[PDB]
């Protein structure tokens, strides 16, 4: 199997150790971040969001073991030093989100690891990759990202959209739980005001470059689509607002159809179909990045529509990234 | 294999409906509200707080089919039109909170249905049990209550506390989470004026009758006890805060000694005990009517404590309304 080493047993870091589980595959050997392996346990044996750990987890030596089987612990500040290859590490999962550049994200391969994943849209030209999107472009780069988890959701529909009746442009606008970067209460986030306002108390509207972004995994679609976001009070789970122009017009029940056709065959796994009258909890622990909601979307007509589809932010985003590390490993 | 009706179908009337799926002593047979059969259908596929329904439901002449049986859809306002005995009912759950007398509950017997069991106090002498205090006491009676949320974690903790060191006198507080009976944004509430305050922005104190109601079903604390609560912003789970003075002296290490105890023979199942430093959703879903955290009591002295219970007063409840049916069944 594949060993993967985490660093930053964050939000995502813990989802993508739970989910990590349910593979054959996969496999986690070690995992880094600045805390003691008895808070690490308390941290992974319960979560407010996806309920208690569902296996076993004990402390052992500074370890720890998680359905019997031991788990090396680390708290080093710095990649360089984490030696990943004293416990045979193949890929790295990068989950603190401070390091999104190459020269930052390869201490984890001088580290002695091989592969590495960041589990958030690179800062410089490393490579992003998405499910349903350009997995098939992945040319063995040894450092790649898996996008955004908007990109995750918006990047699946609009190939489907584009690909059927071709998309003259398009404006987004995701409206997202709330994440660990915002404020409980009006707090300091000198890099964006906005965002460091009380979380549970407004919606902050918020920018995202990840309309951009799908140009850049779909370049058919490069320079056509753009967007913004509004962090609202949930804990988890958002939803994208795509309003778009196309090219062949086309009924609401003809998007529909395409639409559902793919979340039956090539989008299979990666985007969803649904005509049920779901809300967000709906999709708390959803694997699929995108799930259409047929019954919310609106058309002013055949080639103006809005088409929204729900992402768990947590879930989706945490198994593709799992799924980017069976892709590029032999 | 007991058939049951069940009339309201609210936060208890399906949380006993998904509870009563994995028992194969009883069987839903029969469910009464005032919706169709499909709005049925979908209000137990979906659920806010406890996942999507965990089986198969389909809609069929006017009436549902879950998990391969057939259940009886009605929207009878009045219990005595129900004929509960063409399917065969043994036991109804009353579950909409408007017939909380003999009186009005005894329309299910007139209806045909054998037994009944409020899923409410009484508000009259009907008998009150609660699993861990007084089930022993059932003495056939035909119409019974399962007390409230609330009463059912006091009573099982303070019959621990009573018998091991005796109880003096007592002052209860719950830290419970929103309900129906509460409303979004300010608004009326003839009963209850602060009730009816935007429950997602207040801490709103309310009153109960949960800490007397112990006293009826443990006899020997009537009258030592007594207390009030706090409606606060969660979904659900709640938690007790009991305040007591003791006849013998015991340390707190004395106290937990005699709860792990009785948690883990005589209390098993109704009374749980932790060490953790858990937080109310790591109960979400919890069976057990009162789980006793170790580590969040304090003590002033041998003789004066505080005491802290968590439970689901959703899932517990719903679970130990199964339990006194089964019970009363025979
Ligand atoms: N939150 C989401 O829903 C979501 C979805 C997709 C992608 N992402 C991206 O994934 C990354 C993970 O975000 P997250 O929600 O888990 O955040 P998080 O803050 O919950 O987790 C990050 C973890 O990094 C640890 N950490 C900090 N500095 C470290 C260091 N020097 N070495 C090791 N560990 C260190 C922190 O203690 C924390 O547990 C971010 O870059 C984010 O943009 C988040
Ligand atoms: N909410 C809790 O956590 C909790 C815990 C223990 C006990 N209880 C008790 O259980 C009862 C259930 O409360 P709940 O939270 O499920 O409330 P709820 O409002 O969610 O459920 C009540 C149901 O009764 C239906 N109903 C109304 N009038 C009816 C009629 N004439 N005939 C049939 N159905 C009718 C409503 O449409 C609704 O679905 C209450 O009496 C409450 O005191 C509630």
């Amino acid at each position: 199997t594949i060993k993967v080493g985490i660093n930053g047993f964050g939000r995502i870091g813990r989802i993508v150790f739970r989910a990590a589980q349910k593979r054959s595959d996969i496999e986690i050997v070690a995992i880094n971040d600045l805390l003691d392996a008895d808070y690490m346990a308390y941290m992974l044996k319960y979560d407010s969001t996806h309920g208690r750990f569902d296996g076993t987890v004990e402390v052992k030596d500074g370890h720890l073991i998680v359905n019997g089987k031991k788990i090396r612990v680390t708290a080093e500040r710095d990649p360089a030093n984490l030696k990943w290859d004293e416990v045979g590490v193949d890929v790295v999962a990068e989950a603190t989100g401070l390091f999104l550049t190459d020269e930052t994200a390869r201490k984890h391969i001088t580290a002695g690891a091989k592969k590495v994943v960041m589990t958030g849209p690179s800062k410089d030209n490393t490579p992003m990759f998405v499910k349903g999107a350009n997995f098939d472009k992945y040319a063995g780069q040894d450092i790649v990202s898996n996008a955004s988890c908007t990109t995750n959701c918006l990047a699946p529909l609009a190939k489907v959209i584009n690909d059927n009746f071709g998309i003259i442009e398009g404006l987004m606008t995701t409206v997202h739980a709330t994440t660990a970067t915002q404020k409980t209460v009006d707090g300091p986030s000198h890099k964006d005001w906005r965002g460091g306002r009380g979380a549970s108390q407004n919606i902050i509207p918020s920018s995202t470059g990840a309309a951009k972004a799908v140009g850049k995994v779909l370049p058919e679609l490069n320079g056509k689509l753009t967007g913004m976001a509004f962090r609202v009070p949930t804990p988890n789970v958002s939803v994208v607002d795509l309003t778009v122009r196309l090219e062949k017009a086309a009924t609401y029940e003809q998007i529909k159809a395409a639409v559902k056709a793919a979340a039956e065959g090539e989008m299979k796994g990666v985007l969803g179909y649904t005509e049920d009258d779901v809300v967000s909890t709906d999709f708390n622990g959803e694997v699929c990045t995108s799930v259409f909601d047929a019954k919310a979307g609106i058309a002013l007509n055949d080639n103006f529509v809005k088409l929204v589809s729900w992402y768990d932010n947590e879930t989706g985003y945490s198994n593709k990234v799992l799924d980017l590390i069976a892709h590029i490993s032999k």
